[PDB]
């Protein structure tokens, strides 16, 4: 931990231990019943967990990006579905309201979101850029429409939704929706692989009437907002497919070490080499998008090129803690059978791995 | 099709068949329930599935290993569960028996593994770090088996299970013995089935002999002859899986291809794309290249010529694709990859295994490189 | 071996005779040298090489396509250039002529041209003009009752020792597609201008060159097939020519697993030979998979072909396939050889390079994914 | 660039200045050649590019090894061979006599070393740890019998650090380790081996025949050979990993502007999906290559522990320069496989560095030592 500041050691040492004590001895069972209790992302919330990216005036903890992938790593290694609600309501649960909310906007939401009192959601994908309306009657939005994976859909206290208000790039706004909202309608959270226990939900729109001052930023903005927060969004999730990856690699390191031991035969050796090689890279690349974002500088490229690298790094690593155990590494109960399913949707969530290659192209 | 046999073509159509109307609809809720229906087993008996490795004369519907092959592929795509019993079962099943039995317990007990009225298993590896602990004793006429076994296929469905255990300590790689022992036998304990992360209604079962005394005559070949019949049907059991990792891929492959024919994203069927282009076209290569090596040493096997390196590159190879191909299969539909209704999800749970059992493919490249 | 069938057997004899007596031990100095000599071409020839598949009653000496494949792995086994050679002249000197031909044109070149006494080159590429190989400059017009080509050439494998030339033209310029034609051209027509050789990475002894069409004329008769099948015909030997490209990647990569596994034998490092590590064993028993999976799929798409039925996917995925597990299986045997790999002397490098250009040839791997999954 | 300190900007503006003027104009015709003019070695030297890990006092140029890194990373992308011969140079030739050198010792060799002078060797591998070559005090001098196995900059070289067996039955605590003026008799440099890429580094063997040196050659006390063989592998490995990163860029830089140029079916072929994804997993490899080298360099600028880190950064940029070549090529079409496109050298010279300075192997089983 020698090469870190003072502030991101802090932040590191807090999440490790948390991790230990709450995340990792419970992730199984979440795994299992498909579901997070409410306490533990209470108590993420008192820790500071879910306002890392808020300043501290507006109620978060925000330090720098370095130490926000820090923690999500140490996160994601205890518990993939935490990492999943933490690094989508950081991002674009408070990000919007952050940065495109007025005063008495951010004083309505942003403390809540950022403390972690209020689970934050975004909105923005369609079943089929958009067929979801809003139309403006009598000082209310109207919404109708139909909504697809919106992540922390069944938890969350508001919803960044995003919906055409003039038909004619120019044509999206933005609205903080309160989802006890009648005409906010959550189904049954998906059935998914991996991350199961983190809610992902349908939403239909059936004349969901909200204030007018719930319009976030100019009528038009929607499209720019919806993607303001690429860049933390991705860096966040590079940092979930490192943390995940690493949990399944030190269970593998642990076990050849036990199972001479198996990690001083040759091909065992080479694995773990390139695994421990391939996270350590991931974890760099992440590191220097962060850094990048954290002065300001533009960085989307070099947070898709971690996304990306990690992403698919992580199913790799993952799949050979699995082989490092021969046998075993099939069962429940020996736990890299969760590390490979839960890394699997990191290629996928938060761009593509096809749509990161198309960005990182285009600047070349 | 034109490329097989009337034989082959013919045992092709049939699984189709059975795939199509029982398999597929099906696999979803067996995946959920982690169990295959009583029925469904004993209907593959019916249909000669549990004796393709068994000549007609033992009650059996060996032709040749290329239609072993295309028939595991089809159940394979179908339901990978049904693929492992199939294989097991043919394999280290009906095989010791076939080929190391007398005459007199290929009676007793052939005509039930072939007809499938009787489930085989084989039970050699132990859950401790050749060297077993496992032991079997000589006394007053009976053969009594004490030990401790693990990850037994069809552990749980099993009439008979082929048990090796040591009778002579001293005489190291001529220590072992092979025995057959029914399941109802007292003293033979199945355990829980294991919790696995794909394959789930395929039964996998640790199982403890304590004080289980059988029939003297219930020692399959001679006393010591154990490990060599361990080690006698390598080739048709990496022959199988091989197919069975062929026959996943190609239905995670079906299912993509046709997503991305119907599905649009900027304004044309994503088949379109040439990123998604060339994961179908690397697919459908690797999938290729696994059936070619399979059925080569299919080829090999059905003539009676060595073939245990073939087998194994097949093995290696296609094990290895069916993950890759899964994979991709999961990319092409995107966020629908990831959900269980869309079924690629357990295309890709289940492949994962195929390079582990049946030997590792740590275990198959040493075999490739022992030869080169 | 005993899964090949008599005719397969013996060509595959014949061929690995003479690819340890000629080929093996000369190709280094030929390599180093960037030239093949030509008595080694008429041996070739004098062997049934250079009419593998023209049929018997034309002087070939074609059996059946996976005999083809057979003989190329052996002779890529042995040079490299010589299967790059062999290659094209069978699928696309001999093809051209031996489908489209008149049977006046046929008796005037297709004998020479089996019999390997004219070596046969087919030239379409232009310097503006690769994958998309339907957009043509280079022109034909008929003056004075004979056709007179003008235009540039690009990269034409065996272009300083061919004798005939299929060169396609636009005869055409406002039809399109439909507007190029074919035309048989002896090399020794005036205007037939044929650059110094391509100086490459690999195959360096395959002399590759550019060709500059001026007032080249021709017999009218020398048109092959109708005006306007110009992309027809340039397009009807894919199969075969991809089959044969994916023979000679199997057998680059043999070459350079042979040495490899050989070397791992007798060099031993912390007491014991090399082989005997894991990670060498593992290295050693993947490039024996995919040589042996490549040589699988290229002999299925041979049986497809010499059966006449449809299979560019199939010879698609062979070559796709064969390519570029050589490039990872040359890669391999370099590291197994350690620091001596690196060496000229060592052999290894040369496959190395040798094998990298059966990626990009013949249809690059890009374009062979395009044809395999549209025909999904 | 804003990321880096000005002393590494510093560095990184000199070399991309020398590599753009001397190197890359000029590095095909010393590949086909297999020869580095002199004064090229010259200007290096002038511009301190020999002297980048000892420290000022010495005559070097040291600030830390992150700039080493970007200087070698420049140098390699304009000429590859270069950048062996500076990455040796600086590591084991000046590394052993920086390191284990008594004060007259570095007064009389290591000068010339750091200001490029003097181009510096290192030979410890055998044609066959346990070594042939053996050293015998015999009337106040050390008489040397050997044969040496590839000496990069074994025929410029004007001193090697040699490794030989003192004591024959003391095994590994028996060998040692002296400065070879590359003059003295008996010290024959045989012809420079013949090789795929990086042709213009002279990769020599060197036979010693009663080759004798003064009493005061011996360097770091008698036994220590082994343990001043492997006291530079850090340094070396941070610098083949900037070499591996360079190459691949070079053939990265020409690849995309290749892309941006070449059209086929009506647009920029980097507008074809396939070929972008091509690009960009390029950059993003090279990138991780670079990250990994600079987290290197930065535990070894600290005097930390380091060899894993460096380990891990000299396997992966060097496996990665090569798919990156391949790449390169593959965008290039049949105009890859060509000499005049340039990309065909990287492709062979970025292939060394997967083997030199520790094999792949050998850098797998360290890393995996150490978990
Ligand atoms: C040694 C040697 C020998 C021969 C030949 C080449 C060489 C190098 N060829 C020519 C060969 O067929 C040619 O190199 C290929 O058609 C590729 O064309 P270009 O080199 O013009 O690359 P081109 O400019 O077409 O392509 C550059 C890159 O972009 C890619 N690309 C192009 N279009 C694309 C698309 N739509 N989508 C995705 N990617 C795309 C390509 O795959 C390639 O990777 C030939 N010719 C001949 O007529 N007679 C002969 O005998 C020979 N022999």
């Amino acid at each position: 931990d020698d090469l870190y500041t003072e502030d991101q050691r802090m932040i590191l040492d807090a999440a490790r231990a948390f991790c230990a004590e709450v995340l990792a001895p419970n992730a199984a069972q979440w795994d299992r019943e498909s579901h997070l209790p409410d306490e533990v992302v209470a108590q993420m919330g008192e820790l500071g967990f879910l306002g890392m990216i808020v300043p501290a005036d507006w109620g978060g903890s925000y330090t720098d990006y370095v130490a926000y992938a820090l923690a999500l790593e140490e996160i994601a290694a205890g518990c993939a579905s935490c990492a999943t609600l933490v690094s989508v309501h950081n991002s674009v649960g408070c990000g919007p309201v952050l940065n495109y909310g007025t005063t008495e906007q951010k004083e309505r939401w942003l403390r809540d979101l950022a403390s972690g009192k209020t689970v934050g959601a975004f909105s923005l994908t369609e079943p089929h850029n958009l067929r979801t309306r809003a139309e403006l009657r009598d000082g209310k939005w109207i919404l109708n429409g139909s909504k697809q994976f919106v992540t922390n859909g069944a938890r969350a206290g508001l919803a960044i939704v995003f919906a055409m208000t003039d038909p004619d790039k120019r044509g999206l706004s933005a609205f903080v929706v309160p989802t006890d909202t009648p005409g906010f309608i959550v189904g049954k959270p998906e059935k998914k692989m991996g991350i199961r226990a983190s809610d992902t939900c349908p939403i239909t729109l059936e004349n969901c009437a909200i204030p007018q001052e719930n319009l976030l930023g100019k009528r038009g903005e929607g499209l720019k907002i919806a993607l303001s927060n690429l860049e933390g969004g991705r860096i966040g999730i590079a940092a979930q497919a490192t943390g995940i990856a690493r949990a399944a690699f030190d269970r593998a390191r642990r076990y050849a070490r036990e199972r001479k031991p198996i990690a001083e035969h040759q091909a065992i050796a080479e694995k773990l080499a390139n695994m421990a090689t391939q996270i350590n890279a991931a974890r760099l690349l992440t590191h220097h998008a962060a850094r990048l974002r954290t002065a300001g500088l533009p960085c989307l490229s070099e947070a898709s090129q971690a996304k990306l690298f990690a992403s698919e790094m992580a199913e790799a690593v993952c799949s050979d803690a699995i082989q490092i155990h021969g046998g075993y590494g099939f069962l429940v109960d020996y736990e890299v059978e969760r590390h490979y399913r839960d890394a699997r949707i990191t290629q996928i969530y938060e761009g593509t791995s096809e749509v990161q290659r198309m960005v990182i192209a285009r600047q070349l």
